[PDB]
């Protein structure tokens, strides 16, 4: 009872008489005078992960359960007569992230700390996320996402750097949060800059604002509106201003370490979550050579001996290109030292494809990241050899050596221990604790693949965890689930290319099939979770949509009892923590040759969900370490989407008119019931455009999708046959762990431990 006895000296009441407020900010002060007083890691080669989102999530519970301290804290509040889920729901998720880049790199440097690598992330403090998504009038309007308490997660530091802008230099603060590992005695940082003298006011309407008052506005949001010059700008003087800030305090810290500036690789090691911390090495050739007296050309040596570059993106066309002429209205400095660079390159190598600056003046920042770093790495191996075959071939040529694999990973902590602890206890009783070191040893589940008594016990948690969700979208989300259903989830960011139209108009099919008196076995309940961009116009018509269906379906007498469908609010970290654990199939049927990877994907997997989706991205691991009978996929390979874009012969058009499924379901959109609930323009416009467009193919796989999930629920009926894929899926999961990923980017790449 150590929690107790803490709020009994810092309070001196007993738990059973603090409100559920009061009790989150004794636990917050609990866990960070814990964290205060654990060491750093000591690896004499430090990493920093530098990525302009952290997608972090909520912390109480993570921390607990990394200081081991959760059930017994669960336990007394119980004892209490209080719900742990309750003060879970006081803290506010911290706006700091928003798509997989993001949580990709929460995992990493949760993994670093739990394998005890000196290894801190570095970012922004951003105050405002990409934007807190309401619904309203069956659309999706914006507000700011703000999160920041007076008492939070955050450490004040004393530490300022001078960030040097054409215009104004401006004068950084670092606040630090303890990234804890599991049952670990020493911790990591991870650290966030920003600036003091920011002005709330700017944002008048939604999540409108000033793009030029950078003073005021620097860290607001992520991702701040592109559409127009100022916008753009913003985005510079954010990536500078991180990167700035890296470099700087990288330097101090291998200083205090009694570096000379000569032997930097040997104290500091640098990797660039994607394009946007790419001004990294300039920046810190900038120090190196005017603030610290080194040669030029040894400051550059020693960079490019410790950058490490990672490159989500597919298509080369899509990495990031900068104006020379926008770089000098924000960075001229750096843009001296950049044009350097290029002389360096276009000097040694002939081929034009490779060079930094184009004919048109636009700066490749992939490109110099690439020249000027010891790895660059793919996500996953498909994607890898797409980088080398073809995409980033020219860079392969004359850098071979440079190009590896490193898969993606999620943390076994969050999305299994914490997530679906009923499911965690569970793996523990059967095959014992070792998976904990080991991840791999989940495949010792594979022994009780047969065995009925599992199966029986399977889908009780996967109940339960029905329960502990219905619980949480009532409390949270005003939403009434019934728990007594399967239930489909497609949570991912609203993109055509993502297709959650498909899997709208497959909810349109049921409907009709409903009306026609043909009846589900079981009860289906569809949900839904993600934002859309505010300028993406087709993505909002579908989340109308979405949101018409779901008030249509779920307020019809006849339809209710056998299909719900929901779209859930804000969705995010923790919405995703109650989702994956209750959820039966797991949707990820976007476009063919869209997806490198997909986490999402890994995290159903480990939670026990059969997946349905297309060959591409981590589904094709995920099928290739399961059975092709533990796995649903249908839909076109990705060769032959390829190759139909190059020939530019798909009309949506035909499959429309042709199948009957799809006819029926597309006329729907702006039948008179739709229409009704939603807005004219909107729905109308949705519609013309699968007819006549349909860029990224919706139609091709509808017929075939309708068909497979029809199936795949046919599947459910029979629990033996169901829960021993389920099996099969848990027993491979092991492949996913971030914990093996780290330890691959760091035997290959950063050899800090």
């Amino acid at each position: 009872k150590q929690f107790s006895k803490y709020v009994q000296e810092k309070t001196g009441q007993n738990l059973e008489q603090l409100s559920n407020e009061a009790i989150y900010v004794q636990l917050l002060h609990f866990v960070k005078e814990a964290a205060k007083d654990m060491p750093k890691n000591t690896s004499k080669r430090k990493v920093y992960y530098i990525s302009a989102e952290f997608l972090i999530g909520k912390l109480l519970s993570n921390n607990l359960i990394n200081l081991g301290l959760y059930k017994t804290v669960k336990d007394e509040l119980a004892a209490a007569g209080k719900s742990i889920s309750q003060v879970e729901d006081v803290e506010l998720e911290p706006s700091l992230g928003n798509g997989g880049l993001g949580r990709l790199a929460s995992c990493f440097i949760d993994s670093m700390a739990t394998l005890g690598i000196n290894g801190e992330g570095v970012g922004l403090n951003y105050h405002c996320g990409l934007f807190k998504q309401v619904f309203r009038d069956n659309q999706q309007e914006a507000e700011p996402n703000y999160w920041i308490e007076d008492d939070s997660w955050l450490v004040p530091t004393a530490i300022s750097y001078d960030v040097p802008f054409r215009d104004f230099t401006l004068k950084s603060k670092l606040d630090r949060i303890d990234i804890l590992g599991y049952h670990k005695d020493s911790k990591n940082y991870l650290n966030l800059f920003d600036i003091d003298g920011l002005d709330y006011g700017l944002i008048k309407d939604g999540i409108t604002f000033d793009k030029t008052e950078i003073k005021k506005n620097l860290t607001l949001f992520l991702y701040p509106d592109d559409s127009d010059k100022n916008g753009e700008l913003l985005r510079i003087y954010q990536q500078y201003f991180m990167v700035s800030n890296a470099a700087q305090l990288l330097i101090d810290e291998a200083l205090e370490r009694g570096s000379n500036l000569h032997d930097l690789a040997d104290y500091a090691y640098v990797q660039i979550n994607d394009t946007h911390p790419s001004m990294v090495i300039p920046e810190l050739i900038r120090l190196l050579n005017e603030k610290h007296g080194l040669d030029f050309y040894e400051a550059v040596d020693i960079v490019k001996n410790m950058i490490g570059y990672t490159n989500h993106t597919i298509l080369a066309e899509a990495l990031e290109k900068w104006p020379l002429e926008y770089l000098n209205e924000v960075v001229p400095h750096l843009v001296t030292i950049i044009e350097h660079l290029d002389r360096i390159v276009r000097s040694q190598y002939k081929d034009d494809a490779v060079q930094i600056i184009d004919r048109d003046d636009r700066v490749h920042m992939a490109h110099m990241d690439i020249h000027f770093s010891t790895s660059v790495n793919g996500v996953a191996a498909l994607h890898t050899d797409i980088l080398k075959n073809s995409e980033l071939k020219p860079f392969y040529d004359i850098y071979p050596e440079k190009f590896n694999n490193k898969t993606n990973g999620i943390t076994f902590r969050r999305w299994l221990e914490f997530a679906n602890q009923d499911l965690a206890a569970y793996i523990k009783e059967l095959i014992g604790e070792g998976y904990l070191e080991d991840a791999t040893e989940l495949e010792k589940l594979l022994a009780f693949a047969d065995d009925k008594t599992v199966h029986e016990q399977l889908a009780k948690i996967k109940f339960n965890n029905k329960l502990a969700l219905k619980r949480y979208l009532k409390e949270n989300k005003g939403i009434n689930l019934d728990e007594n259903s399967i239930i489909d989830t497609q949570i991912k960011r609203f993109h055509e290319y993502k297709r959650q139209q498909m899997n709208a108009l497959y909810v349109i099919y049921k409907y009709l099939e409903i009306k026609k008196g043909n009846l589900p076995k079981r009860k289906i309940t569809v949900i839904f979770g993600g934002k859309a961009a505010p300028a993406y116009t087709i993505a909002q018509d579908i989340i109308h949509l979405i949101l018409c269906l779901s008030e249509l379906i779920n307020n019809d007498p006849d339809v209710s009892p056998y299909l719900n469908v929901f779209l859930v609010e804000n969705y995010n970290v923790t919405v995703a923590e109650k989702l994956i654990p209750a959820t039966d199939i797991s949707e990820q049927i976007s476009l063919a040759s869209k997806e490198a990877s997909g986490t999402g994907n890994m995290k159903f997997m480990l939670n026990g969900a059969l997946t349905l989706g297309t060959m591409d991205g981590a589904n094709v691991e995920i099928a290739e370490l399961v059975g092709s009978d533990n796995i649903y996929i249908f839909g076109k390979d990705s060769d032959t989407i390829i190759d139909l874009y190059d020939k530019g012969t798909y009309v949506s058009k035909d499959y429309y008119t042709n199948n009957a499924v799809i006819k029926e379901a597309v006329d729907f959109i702006v039948s008179k019931d739709v229409l009704a609930l939603g807005k004219k323009e909107r729905l109308e416009r949705l519609y013309h455009e699968l007819i006549n467009k349909d860029w990224f193919m919706t139609l091709i796989d509808l017929k075939e999708y309708i068909a497979k999930k029809e199936e795949m629920l046919a599947d459910y009926e029979d629990q033996n046959v169901w829960n021993k894929k389920v099996i099969q899926n848990i027993a491979k999961a092991g492949f996913f762990s971030s914990d093996r990923t780290i330890q691959q980017y760091d035997k290959d790449i950063w050899h800090s431990l």
